[PDB]
């Protein structure tokens, strides 16, 4: 663990996707690596002998550092509760902006503890539109491929999918996309399927079939601790620190950087502040981590130098969540998988352009209740931007900029709902109808290209690179984590044989 006073050839500040990569690469190409956690190593079971917390009661594991548990449905049928709970260093993190929460997860892993596992890759035509400067062959040809095979992303078996009950509301949802025209299709996910098919037997511990993913999951997903990190660590070169949250960035006296960080106790009480030195920092801290950081230091002149980019084109990957009431005969089910393997691929359609995932709302009984995340291509974009008065980093979007995104979305349940003569629900989240307050997906505020060279540099600081969400100009058409990896792929391999 880091002391106070040492010098390091090379820090990764969080061990989400970039960071993991970053952790891999640099520790395979023998350098010794310290990644730098905020979250706690969930490895170190609790109370009740399991790592994480289940969804139907969960326990402080759940949040971190909060009051009461929280997730986007709320309180509807039993599922969803706002339970009060100790404050803790848990595993899901609902960071409240002026206009949005963006749900974060926390610990050795990242994002990758609390996801859902859908590992898509996105579509090539988008992908040359929306980041043009980078090479699209060797992404298809290499970078992509390299990430999936890393992640170990696998199919469902497609005959086990349609006849085993755990999948009945998508097979529920992909009837009624399909009867109003919609095309439908498997996604893939880092949660063993060949695990899933032993839970259903009975002859394993249910993790995803037991109401489990969004505070962590006991067994079957493979979160970036079984992967990136256990290989980086195989190595011999890793150490992980945790209960570490960066603070602060800048330039050393001589050389390198002064990285200021606080640790924090299990219950998030400041314990020790220290300063080490780092000739190289990785920022992986995530799209509102990482743009935090940076935005702060530059105005509170710690690296002044930066870009007036920092900050700029954060976005929400146009997240909207929304349910629609299905009629008696069209039930989903009261087993199902916390696991989403199917979406609605309206992409192509320029005048609704979305792709929505089939959603569980595991609460263990009939609702008939069909739930989606739709990803749609909202054009509106955000920054972060650091308040003087408060010393905090805000973030500009408003709610109303999610207007865009439930217009397009509507198109295409507005269509479904005609043919169904079915209503929405509106009673998922106080009387709303759209899930439009929240993302599981922030991608952006330091865009590659614009506010770092080609590769995640920081031209103006020498030694300082950026790999992970922020990265991404806000909207990526699909889930974005595979995204996120690829590009942390092709910028390690450029940095390690170019600057290293
Ligand atoms: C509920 C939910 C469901 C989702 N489902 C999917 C899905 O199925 N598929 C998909 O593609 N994407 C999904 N996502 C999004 C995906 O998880 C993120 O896109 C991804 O994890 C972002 O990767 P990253 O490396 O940018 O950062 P993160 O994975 O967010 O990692 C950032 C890490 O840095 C740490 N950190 C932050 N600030 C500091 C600091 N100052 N000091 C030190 N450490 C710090 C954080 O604790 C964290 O561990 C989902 C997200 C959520 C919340």
């Amino acid at each position: 663990t880091l002391a106070d006073g040492d010098r390091v050839p090379a820090l990764v500040i969080g061990s989400g996707y970039g960071g993991a990569v970053a952790a891999l690469r640099l520790t395979q190409a023998g350098i010794p690596t310290q990644i730098v956690e905020m979250g706690r190593s969930w490895d170190t079971p609790g109370s009740d002998g399991k790592i994480f917390c289940g969804m139907l009661n969960p326990d402080k594991r759940s949040m971190w550092l909060a009051d009461k548990t929280d997730q986007p449905v709320s309180n509807f049928m039993g599922f969803g509760i706002n339970k009060s709970i100790d404050r803790y260093v848990g595993v899901l993190d609902s960071e409240r902006f002026s206009g949005i929460k963006v749900y974060q997860g926390r610990g050795v892993g990242g994002g990758s503890l609390v996801n859902g596992g859908m590992a898509v890759t996105p579509k090539r035509n988008y992908f040359e539109e929306i980041l043009p400067s980078v090479d699209s062959n060797e992404m298809y040809n290499k970078y992509f491929p390299r990430a999936n095979t890393g992640l170990g992303v696998n199919n469902i078996d497609q005959a086990w999918f349609e006849s085993t009950e755990w999948y009945k509301f998508a097979r529920t949802g992909r009837k009624t996309a399909q009867r109003s025209g919609f095309t439908t299709a498997f996604v893939p996910n880092v949660y063993d399927f060949e695990y899933m098919k032993k839970e259903a037997a009975g002859q394993v511990t249910k993790s995803g079939l037991g109401g489990e993913v969004i505070y962590g999951n006991n067994a079957g997903k493979k979160s970036l601790d079984k992967t990136y990190l256990a290989q980086a660590a195989a190595t011999g070169k890793l150490t992980i620190t945790t209960l570490h949250r960066v603070t602060k960035v800048a330039p050393a006296t001589g050389s390198g950087y002064s990285v200021t960080m606080e640790q924090i106790d299990e219950q998030g009480n400041v314990v020790a502040t220290k300063v080490v030195t780092a000739d190289r920092v990785f920022f992986a801290a995530g799209s509102v981590g990482t743009s935090k950081l940076l935005v702060s230091m530059k105005a509170q002149g710690h690296l002044p130098n930066l870009s007036s980019q920092v900050g700029e084109g954060w976005g929400n990957n146009g997240n909207i969540m929304v349910g629609r009431a299905n009629h008696m005969w069209d039930a989903t089910g009261s087993k199902q998988a916390t696991i989403p393997t199917m979406g609605i691929d309206n992409w192509a359609d320029p005048t609704a352009p979305i792709f929505a995932e089939i959603a569980p709302l595991p609460a263990g009984l009939e609702t008939y209740v069909s739930l989606y995340l739709a990803i749609t291509k909202n054009p509106e974009r955000a920054r972060f931007q650091f308040n003087s008065g408060t010393g905090k980093v805000d973030l500009t979007w408003a709610q109303s900029q999610n207007q865009k995104g439930i217009d397009m979305a509507k198109k295409v349940f507005d269509k479904i709902n005609q043919k169904e003569g079915t209503i929405y629900r509106t009673d998922l989240f106080y009387y709303k109808t759209w899930g439009d307050d929240f993302t599981y997906h922030p991608l952006g505020g330091v865009l590659l290209n614009k506010a770092t060279d080609n590769f995640g540099r920081l031209p103006e600081y020498p030694g300082l690179y950026v790999v992970d969400g922020s990265l991404v100009p806000g909207n990526v058409g699909v889930n974005p984590f595979v995204t996120i990896t690829a590009l942390a792929e092709r910028n390690m391999d450029k940095i390690i044989s170019s600057d290293i």
